[PDB]
């Protein structure tokens, strides 16, 4: 738990309510991003989600995952993260349309390294989308938003949800939609959608379609087309991520290899 007296918040709300702040550490100040909830008139489920996020993010340690500073219980309830100051990747690419192919590949490779770590750690993210990739710099991406994430049971490779909730269905794999089963391979499917977004400079996927129409499209074997100017090898990797059968879809170790820009062995 953090000391309210060591936190300064700027008033501007970004996009729970979000503010930038400065948190005084043992020697230096750290720039932070804070999600803020009201103490009494809050939504208990939304607070439960951020407590769940905190519980997950306390167990993670990787350079491509946003680091939590802590929780502050004061005039409001606050979840404090190290700030990735350039913000969400989708918004960044919408506003910066001359980011080069090599640079987009570098960023999505960093996401694949964070996700290879998550997969090794046996956590499922369950909301992997370009809006949840935050940029530290134009050459350094981090994964964020662990509100739906789950620690997998020791005896299974998937989390089974009771039924469909309110979900980011356009990023979800068919086994998620049809059987409510979430594995790291389901996150790989989402990563393919994230790649499409990144090479479409933050356009929304399955534009104009209802979730039910996306399900029917995918079951027929149809997929989003290649973004204008997208490197062919990156569109081919998207299609591999969008393998319908979860058993033939690659895991993140295989995907991460395919985003490296140097020679390697498997
Ligand atoms: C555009 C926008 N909308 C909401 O936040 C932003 C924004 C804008 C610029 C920078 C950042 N950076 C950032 N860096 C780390 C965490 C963080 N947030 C705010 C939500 C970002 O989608 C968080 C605070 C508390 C818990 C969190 N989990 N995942 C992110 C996050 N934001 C954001």
């Amino acid at each position: 738990y953090l000391d309210r007296k060591l936190l300064t918040l700027e008033d501007k709300e970004l996009g729970g309510t979000v503010k930038k702040g400065y948190y005084q550490m043992k020697k230096v100040v750290k720039t932070v991003a804070v999600k803020i909830l009201k103490n009494e008139a809050n939504d208990p489920a939304l607070k439960d989600e951020l407590l769940a996020e905190a519980n997950v993010m306390q167990q993670l340690d990787n350079p491509y995952i946003v680091r939590m500073i802590g929780i502050c219980e004061a005039e409001s309830w606050m979840l404090v993260m190290e700030m990735a100051e350039l913000g969400p990747l989708n918004k960044y690419l919408q506003q910066n349309r001359h980011v080069k192919d090599k640079n987009i590949i570098e960023l999505v490779h960093q996401v694949s390294m964070g996700m290879k770590y998550l997969e090794e750690s046996n956590f499922v993210h369950r909301d992997l989308a370009a809006r949840n990739v935050l940029l530290v710099t134009q050459h350094y991406a981090k994964i964020s938003d662990f509100g739906l994430s789950k620690a997998l049971r020791a005896d299974e490779n998937y989390y089974k949800a009771q039924t469909h909730g309110k979900w980011p269905v356009k990023w979800y794999a068919p086994e998620c939609i049809n059987y409510y089963k979430f594995s790291s391979k389901s996150d790989v499917w989402s990563f393919g959608v994230l790649m499409w977004e990144a090479f479409s400079y933050g356009q929304k996927p399955y534009r104009g379609m209802k979730g039910s129409e996306v399900t029917a499209m995918l079951e027929k074997g149809e997929r989003m087309g290649c973004p204008a100017g997208c490197p062919r090898e990156m569109y081919d990797l998207m299609n591999l991520c969008w393998t319908y059968d979860v058993e033939n879809r690659p895991g993140f170790a295989a995907v991460e290899l395919r985003l490296r820009n140097y020679y390697y062995d498997v």
